[PDB]
């Protein structure tokens, strides 16, 4: 720890514990491609069991940059291409507005206006169908951004067909294994439930609930130690040993849309490094992120630049968390937090960290 990482850190994240009201975080800095955490607050308050390095925190959005590196990884595997129809992993999906709706679509949340929940009503396969089959598009494919977990969530799920997995069950042995993130999860086990921090929503305990696509959209939980390895691993892909692993970490950081500023990658949004921190910070607020945005296709996509930031907030009603990193910089933050607080915040606290040790 050393004391400028420790100054920033402490100088930065105090008042905004304060301001903000939460109850408990965990801070990872990578630094040279080191971590070193900070832990604050509580997991519980009831119980009042302190966030520790192995307090599990509910990812939300954040679990979409797994999701598009186990997709990038079954590209390398041959499984999957980004170009072929969305029709070709599910038939079933005969209706005509699906026609010309590619993968590399749904992967970027440019399909034509898929909306940003699957509706509750969703539960069962064949209400998911019906759900996709009934959409109707507002826009053309590859006009508009508009982010959505029905877009990305069907990614993930189209996306390990062909490997005869669950998607929980890819996810697992293809990256979380590999990478020794042995208290990231899906669902969480009886035996790691002491662990697992609740989320707080107006002074409420909270946990994520079920819902259709959740494991593919936002169902991640995860702990500072494991946050900080895939923030490495996602900083230095080539020390992965395992190939289509490594290449689909390279494939998530390609740069296939650009909106403003921001590129779309594979659950990760990139900028070019430097950044204007305003550019990041009001970026990240919710009405201009969830917006929908029209979009300039990179034909073909750029390979992942080393000089870019590359980040992605994600909420649960009860949690807020934030990873950026720079590859050239070998610098990167992971904030887990167990109250959704707004993202500029977020990104606002990050940045301060980041630019000081740049
Ligand atoms: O605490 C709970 O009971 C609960 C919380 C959130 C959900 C849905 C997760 C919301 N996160 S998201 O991926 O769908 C999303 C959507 C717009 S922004 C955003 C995010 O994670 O930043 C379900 C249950």
């Amino acid at each position: 720890a050393p004391q400028q990482i420790n100054d920033i850190v402490h100088r930065t994240i105090t008042p905004l514990i304060e301001q903000q009201k939460i109850p408990g975080m965990a801070v990872a800095v990578i630094y040279q491609g080191k971590p070193y955490y900070f832990t604050w607050g509580y997991a519980d308050i009831a119980k009042k069991q302190p966030v520790t390095q192995q307090t599990l925190f509910e990812l939300g959005s954040v679990s979409k940059t797994f999701t598009g590196v186990l997709g990038g990884d079954a590209i390398a595997r041959g499984e999957i291409k980004l170009s072929d129809p969305t029709t070709k992993y599910w038939p079933e999906l005969t209706a005509k507005q699906w026609n010309g709706i590619t993968l590399l679509h749904l992967a970027t949340y440019t399909a034509g206006g898929l909306p940003l929940q699957v509706p509750d009503e969703v539960k069962s396969s064949s209400d998911l169908l019906r759900f996709y089959q009934n959409w109707q598009p507002a826009w053309a494919p590859g006009t508009q951004r508009l982010y959505a977990n029905s877009s990305i969530g069907l990614f993930g799920a189209l996306a390990v067909k062909p490997s005869g997995l669950s998607f929980e069950q890819a996810m697992q042995t293809r990256v979380f294994q590999p990478l020794k993130l042995n208290h990231t999860w899906i669902n969480v086990p009886p035996a790691e439930e002491k662990n697992y921090a609740w989320g707080y929503r107006e002074g409420k305990a909270v946990h994520v609930s079920p819902g259709a696509l959740d494991a593919e959209a936002y169902g991640v939980k995860s702990t500072i130690e494991d946050m900080a390895r895939w923030v490495q691993s996602n900083l230095k892909p080539l020390d992965i040993n395992e190939k289509t692993l490594q290449q689909g970490i390279q494939l998530a950081q390609s740069r296939y849309w650009q909106t403003g500023d921001m590129y779309q990658g594979l659950g990760w949004e990139m900028l070019d490094w430097p950044v204007n921190p305003d550019s990041i910070i009001n970026g990240s607020d919710n009405k201009i992120a969830l917006a929908a945005r029209p979009v300039k296709a990179i034909t073909p996509p750029t390979p992942a630049v080393r000089a870019s930031w590359v980040h992605k907030t994600g909420a649960t009603g009860g949690f807020g968390s934030y990873v950026a990193f720079i590859p050239e910089k070998e610098l990167g933050i992971v904030m887990l937090a167990n109250k959704n607080y707004p993202n500029p915040a977020r990104v606002d606290a990050a940045w301060q960290i980041l630019n000081a040790l740049q």
